[PDB]
């Protein structure tokens, strides 16, 4: 037990360490993913408002369109 | 060194075990973020598309306003 009771402290050590290290790294992977996943989401409805007020405006211009053929109609 | 050498070999399996556990599930994390930030900037490009579409179709509507308007003006 000369050193097998001094190197199993070392091992100990950095095995909480290592512990420590990734369980924060990982806390904080998760804590970006979600704030990612929260500005996609909100990209998709922001998305889906703007296609909603083209298609309005495609209707708006199909009306103007039957408006001038009548207007131009020979 | 009676269960101290042998201890010590506990030790650096689950050590070992540890460091492999956590570095495929961060590989895991990165490539998966990797996909993420790619799927977020497509949607930044399609939305921008869009955008560009959409002004255009505002553009045509003020056209055919003053196409009416001169119609109509009294």
């Amino acid at each position: 037990l000369a050193a097998k009771e001094a190197k199993l402290r070392d091992l100990e050590d950095s095995l909480a360490r290592e512990r420590d290290t990734s369980r924060r790294l990982l806390a904080e992977k998760e804590r970006e993913m979600a704030e990612m996943r929260a500005r996609m989401q909100q990209q998709l409805d922001e998305y889906q408002e703007l296609l909603d007020i083209k298609l309005a405006l495609d209707m708006e211009i199909h009306a103007y369109r039957k408006l001038l053929e009548g207007e131009e109609e020979r």
